[PDB]
């Protein structure tokens, strides 16, 4: 497996401040291909300057040929909170509508949707008038809508879209799911699916494949990040209403964080494992978790694999030259190709200030990690475009640079693989 071409585009100038607002691990998602177009979303500085930002949405044609980016600016909502939690997630439903949810740390929902199905009936002009106003509810559904953190979207097989988030606070919170119907244009409440017990679950993402929805998490006792413990797993066969553990045992609804039947690896507190890293369902149905810990005596990225035959294994990701991350270092992701044979680790290196792309293969039980490429000069939690990789064999990664304002740019890097 080799890289056929590498290309990069500078798409904006990152915002000034001591927190990272663009390129955050739990943006789900930031960079999405739908049909012939790729879409991206990020904050840029508004005319009032420091600590005033607008959401931008970019699109470019990627098929049959790659075209230039064009951007619209949503200049009717000013983001003003210098807090790295307050990121943007985007999702696209099967009616072609683009959904955005943004700017939360324990506050009421901020959500908006396109007026028409602009990712399906593609408009000639890309302007802010394409979007409806910001609202603080999900029409058709019910609250609670506050205090919300961590909006995540997941598209489903019939064109519907899940929106998932935490209600509560660090160290005491629950998680909820809502479902948007592409046929009716309405949301509906699926309710609380994980319930804290004087703690909160931090999921790594949502992964959907062939009618099943998968998630993994750790449990945090207090606002101190050293108090994460455990690696947990569950899946649903009905889009989030009914959940099962790794042994196919039906769970209570909601799942309590005090129920150990979802535990797949005992990791104590003070292991230097961080919440909200990465996960992946590969196209062969194997489930992968990316975390980190110090338990071997060195800081290392860790790969948890759920095999076909229910087994779980844990193996360090330690290719030559990769510096292992501590608790507060940037978080990575796992990507997979359409065939299910290739697993990509998109791993930020906290010493080199770069993002490494590593590959392992199912034929070698994913133990053959090799360097494939590097993105230099990054201070980012890398994010990638799942659909573009599956459909085109192009690994497309959104990054925030290292460096100081206003030199620090936002970029998309495309690695064309000879898959
Ligand atoms: C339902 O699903 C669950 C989840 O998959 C499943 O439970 C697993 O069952 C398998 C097989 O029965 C167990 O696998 C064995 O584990 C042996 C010891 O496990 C210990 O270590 C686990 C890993 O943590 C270690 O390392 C981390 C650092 O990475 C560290 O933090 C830990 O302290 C620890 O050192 C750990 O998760 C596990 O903890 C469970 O058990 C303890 C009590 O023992 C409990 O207190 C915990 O809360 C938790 O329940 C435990 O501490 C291991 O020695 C053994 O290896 C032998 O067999 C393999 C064959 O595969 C050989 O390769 C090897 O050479 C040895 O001969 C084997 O790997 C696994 O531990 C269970 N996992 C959990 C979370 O319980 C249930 O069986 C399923 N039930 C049904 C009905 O299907
Ligand atoms: C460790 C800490 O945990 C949560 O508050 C968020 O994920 C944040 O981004 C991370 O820095
Ligand atoms: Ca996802
Ligand atoms: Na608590």
């Amino acid at each position: 497996l080799t890289v056929k071409s590498t290309k990069q585009w500078t798409i904006g100038t990152d915002v000034q401040g001591s927190e990272r607002l663009n390129g955050v691990s739990y943006q789900e998602d930031a960079l999405i291909t739908y049909g012939d177009y790729q879409y991206v979303t990020f904050y840029e500085t508004a005319p009032a300057g420091y600590l005033n930002h607008f959401v931008k949405v970019g699109r470019r044609r990627v098929s049959p040929s790659v075209g230039d980016w064009e951007f619209l600016t949503l200049d009717d909502y000013t983001q003003k909170t210098m807090d790295g939690h307050n990121m943007i997630s985007m999702g696209i439903s099967g009616d072609g509508k683009i959904h955005l949810s943004f700017d939360h740390h324990d506050v009421p929902i901020n959500y908006r949707i396109s007026k028409n199905g602009i990712a399906k009936d593609v408009p000639s002009k890309w302007t802010s008038d394409l979007f409806d106003p910001v609202v603080h509810e999900l029409v058709g559904s019910q609250g609670p809508y506050s205090p919300l953190t961590y909006p995540r979207f997941e598209p489903l097989g019939n064109g519907d879209l899940l929106l998932e988030f935490r209600i509560g606070q660090s160290g005491s919170g629950d998680s909820y799911i809502h479902r948007y119907s592409a046929s009716t244009g309405k949301w509906q409440a699926y309710g609380m699916y994980i319930q804290g017990d004087d703690n909160n679950a931090y999921i790594n993402g949502l992964d959907y494949l062939d009618g099943k929805l998968y998630t993994s998490w750790t449990v945090r006792e207090t606002p101190n990040a050293d108090t994460n413990h455990g690696v947990y797993f569950a899946y649903s066969n009905d889009d989030g209403k009914t959940w099962f553990n790794t042994n196919d045992t039906k769970l209570t609804k909601p799942i309590s964080t005090s129920d150990d039947s979802t535990l797949i690896w005992d990791i104590p507190q003070n292991s230097r494992m961080v919440n909200q890293e990465g996960q992946l369902i590969d196209t062969k149905g194997r489930f992968h978790i990316l975390m980190r810990d110090l338990l071997s005596g060195e800081h290392q990225y860790q790969h948890y694999l759920r095999k076909a035959d229910g087994t779980w294994t844990k193996n360090a990701i330690n290719p030559a030259g990769l510096n292992g991350p501590d608790l507060y270092d940037p978080r990575g992701k796992l990507a997979g190709d359409a065939s299910g044979e290739y697993l990509f680790g998109i791993l930020p290196d906290p010493v080199k200030q770069s993002t490494g792309i590593y590959v392992a293969t199912a034929s070698k039980d994913f133990k053959d990690w090799k360097s494939l490429a590097e993105i230099p000069n990054t201070s980012t939690e890398p994010l990638f475009d799942k659909t573009r990789l599956h459909e085109s064999g192009i690994l497309s990664v959104f990054v925030r640079q290292a460096g100081g304002f206003p030199d620090r740019k936002l970029q998309v890097w495309d690695f064309e693989l000879d898959l």
